[PDB]
């Protein structure tokens, strides 16, 4: 079996990206945040503290003839950027662009921290990362990838971020027609659950590639792209009036700039970054002052290629027995 997705951003900035999940019978379709970055399938539902939701979409397992309470179990997340959801566990069909999961767990939330609400065009996250990062308590669960990979034609899936525009989660399969030249396949350690690669090394703008090992987590569910403080610090510089800002919370610069690009190196491969996408727009509406897209990870204790990075590259994540990760430009 395969199954193809289209994701959109959520906004003019592409902070996230959006993509149609049918949950239960009949079918109840819900706009999920598909998450490299977390394992765990979480919705606004029925169950959600009334005063915390604001526009979502949700899930009602009691409209649902498929829907099973999963006895005694819950769950409770916490991410990277400080929000939060908990609640109890159903499990159900769920389907993604034509593939469909039976016996799914569907995290249904009771609480959701304020990010959360107030971001109403997020109906829950689609976490892609290892089950063993699942937050489901006594019982750990699979993610939707775990358990639809035996059936499908090859064990993969792919992400095709858009910038400024639409693109395609697929599974089981590579669309050939979706990049340019070919796919460069690179180590990936589960170690720590995530789909944590090296990269070789990266270039800014126009100037020379600096060999070096980058390890990082390749993480959809993150904007933006986190390296290490000097990396940044490099990129930065040639922005002229740019500036790390500890009330703004990273790097700002001028709304005026022209942004240069940024490279990152995958074995011999390289993946270029457009300028445009460093842009993150107004610090507060009005202001002259832009917040960066790349920022230091210093801190976080990871570096992240967030969709900032994702976003210019065909990414196939490749969960054969060995699992391995693929960057092709487009």
């Amino acid at each position: 079996s395969t199954g193809s997705a289209t994701t959109t951003p959520i906004d003019s900035l592409d902070d996230a990206y959006i993509t149609p999940v049918q949950i239960g019978t009949p079918a109840q379709t819900l706009n999920l945040d598909f998450d490299t970055g977390s394992s765990d399938l979480w919705v606004f539902s029925s169950e959600t503290t009334a005063s915390e939701v604001d526009g979502q979409t949700i899930y009602t397992p009691s409209k649902s003839t498929t829907a099973k309470l999963l006895s005694g179990a819950t769950w409770s997340i916490s991410y990277g950027d400080g929000s939060s959801s908990s609640g109890d566990v159903y499990t159900d069909t769920v389907s993604v662009g034509g593939l469909t999961v039976t016996g799914q767990a569907v995290e249904s939330a009771k609480k959701v921290s304020s990010s959360f609400t107030e971001d109403s065009t997020i109906d829950g996250l689609l976490g892609l990362a290892f089950s063993t990062l699942n937050t489901v308590s006594p019982t750990q669960q699979k993610t939707f990838f775990d358990n639809a990979k035996a059936s499908l034609d090859s064990p993969v899936f792919t992400a095709d971020l858009g910038y400024h525009a639409p693109g395609t989660y697929n599974f089981g399969f590579i669309d050939t027609t979706a990049y340019t030249g070919s796919i460069t396949y690179t180590a990936v350690s589960t170690k720590q659950g995530f789909w944590e690669w090296t990269s070789t090394g990266y270039a800014v703008g126009s100037g020379t590639f600096k060999s070096t090992s980058i390890d990082g987590i390749a993480d959809t569910g993150t904007t933006l792209l986190y390296l290490p403080a000097t990396v940044v610090s490099a990129y930065w510089a040639q922005v002229s009036g740019a500036k790390s800002s500890s009330s703004v919370g990273g790097y700002v610069f001028p709304c005026s700039a022209t942004l240069p690009s940024f490279t990152f190196g995958v074995g011999s491969a390289r993946i270029v970054i457009p300028g445009d996408y460093i842009d993150f727009g107004p610090i507060s509406t009005g202001s002259s002052s832009c917040f960066g897209g790349i920022q230091s990870s210093a801190g976080i204790g990871i570096n992240i290629f967030g969709d900032v990075a994702l976003k210019a590259a065909f990414v196939v994540f490749n969960g054969a027995t060995t699992p391995t990760l693929g960057f092709a430009s487009k």
